């Protein structure tokens, strides 16, 4: 275990290996860690547990710092399998103990588990639990962010804000605190995680972190529950989300698309080009989405002003990979974006309307579509590069 | 080269290392080859060529059997790059050699190639070409089998019909002949590549093969332009042909899904499992999207009389692999076959209905949905259990 701040002990654990969150729809490329946090002042409590595959190892290791039946309280910010997972494990040891808890996360630990007779104690924001030398926990919740059972557990004069989720990012490291880490690598990781998970919840973001700021509650730490501990200007992550949920967009342009004989490509590279040659000022971005990070792509677009999506016509429909990136987006609800459909097609066509319509479903401002037939020759290249001068015109966030 | 039969000479390419065609829409688990033949009668006749990426080979070869300039014809049956995609380096040799085709294979030839001047010559069904020693081409047009452009080419006497992509197969042998390979392998493989690819066409193969029969012209061999050539009851292939296009269905059903915490996994395992204790007929195949070979899903559902597919929500959508494997089916048109929808959500739910609709999209009879709120206990086991079993009895192909 690692002291982070008095007699706040760091009890969770490290993974290294770990490449795959949410079935293989979150890539973690530099690992993860699953913080939990034991509190040892004249009660002891227990924030959060680790994901269940590292169960065993979590009871041991937390054996070895306190006799689990000296454990008064269990705090469970958020049920979600990579926190909550080794609850059974340990709750069998202290069944008598109390889990303090939403409401909503009754419904969600009891689906997961099935230990209804449990002792849950529902909390609302507000709400307060001493435990001694002056100091209690402080509950506030936070509905959808990113589930109905989220919340977050605030340690008066220690002043720290144990956030779960919220703030965090997968990014394992030995090291405990956010200045004793790669800080590029540490930005990459928190601006991935918020893209890929909590962007469509933006508008929920920031009437919460004013509701939470308007406490007037001091913070010296912000301990997540993936990552590093914030204790080094700490609310710097709370102002990037802040900016984040902003509908957040840089001068940055996302060209992504399948393809099967490379057409659709030669029309992104000359789309691309026409960009460039036209607004020096975007940045532009291209991914052949059945050869790339499906997470990094979404990132970008997260980033970007608009985004150009291209496809081939494949039995009258079409390509797979897309279509499904075009669902996961209309998900996201990317906000105060432009996209503009293109692709290649054999004879009849119709994918590239049919992806113009979905995109437009996805939320997305769409500008007019690109077609061309079978593999472009240099007039056909032409268009494509006319087409990303005519996108950069529309698209420009100023004049020229 | 190999002599294939007389005066026909096989100068094609093995590809032992391809994994990918079509982008990576068609895993090549076994490689494949590219069918070119050149036919040395009176006239020299070259039937198809290569992949663009072996013409550097192909020309050379070519060479070493024969002066390019005593090449009479060329002959393209389907000019997809694996196919035509030696052309420009072939025609920069030979550009005045005379090149037949379809009317439809002049647009996508030079949608490829960009070089119209090249010497077309227009066939259709009946044409034939005169080579000499009483032997002779006849053309038969086959549109949509599976491009605009397709055609078979038949040679009278030796009485070989070069079908191209028709009765083909991606398989790598140094062995010519369907005789001379591992039977199991060759089966698995064109039902493979009927299933991913000529499905939807399913319903032009009968008329057409019956419009071939019809010809009552002799069939020794049918050298294809993938895999083997068959010369052992070669008319095997097109009896298969024949079963597989009439909306081809087993005793048989396949379950796929994608999870990302296995909620809906165990729905899936517990459905079979309801399958299988009540119809012992029936076989089943369980495959997670993101852990599985798409094409052998696919091929699968092409074997199935019915079909379930599972998803949890996801943002208020479905997961993004199963909204573009549902895409692609949406594609291949399967007929006379039956699904239902499944999985587990956290709140509000909405991809489980969103799901069976979009199956009833891609042409499913669609049952009734089974859904599950978080990880199902026994009590929600056994319900999907029981979905299995009224599957099982809604979907008997004979009483009991
Ligand atoms: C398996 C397959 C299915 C196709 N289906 C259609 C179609 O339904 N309609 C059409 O117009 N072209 C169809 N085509 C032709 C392609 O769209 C055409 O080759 C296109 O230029 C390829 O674009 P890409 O190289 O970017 O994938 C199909 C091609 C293939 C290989
Ligand atoms: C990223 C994410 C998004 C989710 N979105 C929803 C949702 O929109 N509606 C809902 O009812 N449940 C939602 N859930 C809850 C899951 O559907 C629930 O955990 C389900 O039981 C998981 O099924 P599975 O393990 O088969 O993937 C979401 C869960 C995650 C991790
Ligand atoms: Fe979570
Ligand atoms: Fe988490
Ligand atoms: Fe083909
Ligand atoms: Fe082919
Ligand atoms: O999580
Ligand atoms: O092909």
């Amino acid at each position: 275990s690692i002291v982070v701040k008095n007699n706040i002990h760091w009890v969770g654990q490290r993974d290294w290996e770990v490449r795959d969150f949410h079935g293989t729809e979150y890539k973690t490329l530099r690992g993860s860690s699953y913080n939990s946090y034991l509190i040892r002042e004249e009660k002891n409590v227990l924030i959060d547990t680790v994901k269940h595959k590292f169960s065993r190892e979590f009871v041991q290791n937390l054996r070895n710092e306190i006799d689990l039946a000296d454990i008064d309280y269990i705090v469970i910010n958020h049920a979600e399998e990579d926190h909550a997972g080794a609850l059974t494990e340990l709750m069998a040891q202290i069944p008598d103990t109390p889990i303090y808890c939403t409401a909503n996360a009754i419904d969600s630990i009891n689906g997961h588990h099935h230990h209804p007779e449990w002792n849950f104690n529902v909390v609302k924001t507000g709400d307060t639990l001493d435990i001694g030398n002056g100091k209690q926990l402080i509950f506030v919740e936070t509905p959808m962010l990113h589930w109905p059972d989220s919340m977050m557990t605030y340690l008066t004069g220690d002043a720290v804000l144990f956030s779960n989720d919220a703030f965090g990012q997968h990014y394992c490291d030995e090291h405990l605190f956010n200045d004793e880490v790669d800080q590029t690598e540490l930005f990459e990781q928190c601006q991935r995680y918020y893209a890929n998970i909590l962007t469509p919840f933006s508008r929920l973001v920031t009437p919460k972190i004013t509701e939470i700021l308007g406490f007037n509650l001091p913070v010296d730490m912000i301990a997540t529950s993936h990552g590093v501990v914030w204790r080094d200007n700490p609310t710097q992550i709370v102002e990037l989300y802040l900016k984040w949920a902003a509908d957040y967009q840089e001068d940055r342009i996302t060209i992504f698309y399948d393809t099967m004989s490379n057409n659709t490509r030669m029309m992104a590279d000359a789309i691309a080009q026409g960009i460039a040659e036209t607004d020096p000022r975007v940045a532009v971005k291209i991914f052949n989405v059945a050869r790339s990070d499906k997470n990094e792509i979404l990132t970008n677009v997260f980033r970007s002003k608009g985004v150009l999506v291209g496809t081939s016509t494949m039995n009258n429909v079409m390509m797979p990979k897309i279509a499904g990136l075009v669902e996961e987006m209309t998900g996201l609800r990317f906000r105060n974006k432009r996209a503009s459909a293109f692709g290649s097609h054999g004879w009849s066509g119709g994918a590239v309307d049919r992806l113009s319509t979905r995109l437009q479903d996805a939320g997305f401002e769409m500008s007019l579509s690109l077609k061309a037939k079978w593999r472009p020759d240099q007039d056909a290249l032409k268009l494509c590069r006319e087409h990303g001068r005519e996108i950069a015109r529309q698209w420009a966030l100023a004049p020229l």
